[PDB]
Parts: C-alpha cells; structure tokens; sequence
C-alpha cells in the first residue's frame, strides 16, 4: 500500500510560541488519535493526527529528529517542515513511553 498503518496511541497536542519557543500553545481542545504511518510512495514514516478532519501534525521523521520526554507524561520534537515544535501530553508515563520507544524505531529507518 502507499500508506501503511502502524501504531496509534492517544494524546492532547501542543506546539511552541512561535516567537520565543518556550510557551505551549493547545492544539486539540481533545485527546485526539496521534498516529505513526509508512508512506512507500515517499519511504519514510509521518506522525499524522487530525482533530476532526483537521491535520494538526503530519511529521515526516528524519534521521536527527529526535523526541524528548519533558515529564514522566510530555515530551516533544522539533519540526522543519512545519518549523515548529510539538508537543503531546500523555495520560500516563507507559504511554508516553511506549510513544518515544516507536519514534527512535522509525528514525533508524529513516537513516
């Protein structure tokens, strides 16, 4: 197929204040469905998440793209091609921690 479903997980979304990078800005007013997708057209893995049929996060992950963990729920990860930083809040620290484990399978890929 030309987009392969993986793994999906549930998360609030966030991203940075554009002008000084260091206020979360909500995203979803939700919990929404945050996904990791196999693009073969493309070869490479996106994060997609949509609130509605709105995109809030399509993430193409790249070989130095790199996902932190902020607290034992948050973490976040810089994005070029939207030049941005997202962020997404977890209801607990296994899925937060499940959620990083996939992001670091996906980036050797991507290399």
């Amino acid at each position: 197929m030309g987009e392969q479903p993986i793994f999906s997980t549930r998360a609030h979304v966030f991203q940075i204040d554009p002008n000084t990078k260091k206020n979360w800005v909500p995203t979803s007013k939700h919990a929404v469905t945050v996904s990791y997708f196999y693009d073969s057209t493309r070869n490479v893995y996106r994060i997609i998440s949509l609130d509605g049929s709105k995109a809030i996060i399509n993430s193409t992950i790249t070989p130095n793209m790199t996902f932190t963990k902020t607290s034992q729920k948050f973490g976040q990860w810089a994005d070029s091609r939207a030049n941005t930083v997202y962020g997404l809040g977890f209801s607990s620290e296994h899925h937060l921690s499940k959620f990083a484990e996939k992001f670091q399978e996906f980036k050797e890929a991507a290399r």
